C-alpha cells in the first residue's frame, strides 16, 4: 500500500554524468560510449547567436571534460540541433543499454539533477501539455537529463537547457530538438497556456481506490461527450476512447467502469473536495500516468 | 527555481541490494563488506515466535543469497535484534563509505524500494512523529532500505519490515531496533496518534517565499508561546527555540523573521488557503526539513 511520486533508480544514469567546461561556462554532459552530449549553449560567446559560426571557431582542446577525477580528451566535436556531441578518446565503461526516445505531453520521466558533473538528487515529473516541465533546477544544472528505465534499458528523453520566467523549465530530447516553442537564445519567450492531463487524473483516482480512498465514488455514470463538455470548462484536456481503453486494466481491477469514474471526476470538479483529501492531496493530481499507477499499485 | 520531493541519487545503494531466500520466503538484503543484513522474519516458521530457537535450527546452507546472477555462499549467521547478519564468503566490491545512523521523528530520508533484490524505484519520505513512515511498498519489499547521503557517504537509517493496518509502514534501524512501539510478530498493533511537524511546515513556507509564493505573508508577528497555543489546537508539534535557531539561515536569506512566518502559519491554520495553493499544494506540507529546503533552494 501507499502511493508516492516515485522515480526510477538513478544508478545507471549516475554512471554517465560528466562535467563539461568551455570558456567560463561549466555545465553537465552525458557520456555514452565515446560521445559526450551537452547543451550547445556551452559554446563561447548575442541576441541571435549563429551557433554554426561560433562552433567553427572552437577547437577540441577548448572543451574540458571531467569524469569524476579523470579528464577525458576530446578528439572531435559536432553539432546536432541544440545539442553538442563531443567525441572523446575513451568509451564509458559504465554505458548502460540505452535509447534516445522523445516523449509525449502527459508522459512522465525521472530527472537526475546534476551540478559540476555530480548528481545531487532524483525526482519524477511530467511533460506538461504546453511542453514545459515543472522541475527543480538551480544555476549549473544545464545538461541534467530525464529518463525512464525499461528492463535495464535507459530511455533518455530530456536534456535540461533553461528556465522560463514563470519558473518552469524547457529542454530538448537527446537529438537536440526542443520540446515546445522554445529556443536557446535570449527572448521574452514564455510558457503558453497549460491544461490538466485528464487521463492521468483518472489514473490517480484509480490508484486512490486501490489504496482505500473511496469517498469520491458515486453510483452515477456519464457519456464520454457529456464528460468532455465538463472537462473543457475546467481547462482539462479531452478524454479520448484511446484513453478509456488505456484505463481498461485499472477499471477491471477495481470493478469501476471508466465512465463511472468520469462521473466522480465531474462531481469533484463541480463541488471541490469539501475539506477531504485523496492520497494525501487536496488537489486533483495529474502527473501519474496509467502505467505509473499500474507499476506502483497492487495488482 | 522549483521545489520537488527529491530523493538522493540511489546508485550507491543499488550496488548493495541482494535477494535472500530461505524456506518459502524471498525478500531483500543489504550487502556491505562481507555481511548481508535482512529482516529476521525470513527465518523459517506462531503468535510469539522465539526467533532465538528458530535461528538455532537453521544452517548456513538454508540461506540462498543472490547478488545479480551470482550466488553468494553464506559462511555464518547471527541475529542482531530484529535483523539477521549473514556472513558471506565475498566482500561486496561496490561497498560505499557508509554509516548506520538512527534518525529522529521529523527527519527525512530516501527509500530504495526493491523486489527480489532488484531496485524498482526511489522516493523521499519522513519519519512521522508516531514512528511510522507513509511509504509505498508491496509484498516482497521487506528488506528495502532508507538512507541519506553526505559527500559520498551513505548513512543507512531504515530497513523495511511490515505494513500496519492503516497502510503505513514500520521498520528498524540497521542495528535491528524498531522505530516505534512495533514488533515483528502478528498482533493488532496499530499506528498511534500522529501530529504535524511544525518546523518542517515553516521550512516549506520559506521554500515557497524563495520560489515566489508570497500571498500568505502578513505584517504581523507572534510570540513563541502564543504560536504554540495555536499549534496545539491544530495537532501541530510544539515549536522550540532550537527550531527557531535552525530556521535562522532561511529567515536571514528571505528577511522574514521566524516569528513573523509563525504569524503567517497561524493565519493559515485558522483561515485555510481560500482556494489558493503553495508550491503546488493545497495542504500545508510537513515532510521537508530545513536542511532539505536549504539543499534544494537557491542561496
Amino acid at each position: 500500500s501507499g502511493f508516492r511520486k516515485m522515480a526510477f533508480p538513478s544508478g545507471k544514469v549516475e554512471g554517465c554524468m560528466v562535467q563539461v567546461t568551455c570558456g567560463t561556462t561549466t555545465l553537465n554532459g552525458l557520456w555514452l560510449d565515446d560521445v559526450v552530449y551537452c547543451p550547445r549553449h556551452v559554446i563561447c560567446t548575442m541576441l541571435n547567436p549563429n551557433y554554426e559560426d561560433l562552433l567553427i571557431r572552437k577547437s577540441n582542446h577548448n572543451f574540458l571534460v571531467q569524469a569524476g577525477n579523470v579528464q577525458l580528451r576530446v578528439i572531435g566535436h559536432s553539432m546536432q540541433n541544440c545539442v553538442l556531441k563531443l567525441k572523446v578518446d575513451t568509451a564509458n565503461p559504465k554505458t548502460p543499454k540505452y535509447k534516445f526516445v522523445r516523449i509525449q505531453p502527459g508522459q512522465t520521466f525521472s530527472v537526475l539533477a546534476c551540478y559540476n558533473g555530480s548528481p545531487s538528487g532524483v525526482y519524477q515529473c511530467a511533460m506538461r501539455p504546453n511542453f514545459t516541465i515543472k522541475g527543480s533546477f538551480l544555476n549549473g544544472s544545464c545538461g541534467s537529463v530525464g529518463f525512464n528505465i525499461d528492463y535495464d534499458c535507459v530511455s533518455f528523453c530530456y536534456m535540461h537547457h533553461m528556465e522560463l520566467p514563470t519558473g518552469v523549465h524547457a529542454g530538448t530530447d537527446l537529438e537536440g530538438n526542443f520540446y515546445g516553442p522554445f529556443v536557446d537564445r535570449q527572448t521574452a519567450q514564455a510558457a503558453g497556456t497549460d491544461t490538466t492531463i485528464t487521463v492521468n487524473v483518472l489514473a490517480w483516482l484509480y490508484a486512490a481506490v486501490i489504496n482505500g480512498d473511496r469517498w469520491f465514488l458515486n453510483r452515477f455514470t456519464t457519456t464520454l461527450n457529456d464528460f468532455n463538455l465538463v472537462a473543457m470548462k475546467y481547462n482539462y484536456e479531452p478524454l479520448t476512447q484511446d484513453h478509456v481503453d488505456i484505463l481498461g486494466p485499472l477499471s477491471a481491477q477495481t470493478g469501476i467502469a471508466v465512465l463511472d469514474m468520469c462521473a466522480s471526476l465531474k462531481e469533484l470538479l463541480q463541488n471541490g473536495m469539501n475539506g477531504r483529501t485523496i492520497l494525501g492531496s487536496a488537489l486533483l493530481e495529474d502527473e501519474f500516468t496509467p502505467f505509473d499507477v499500474v507499476r506502483q499499485c497492487s495488482g
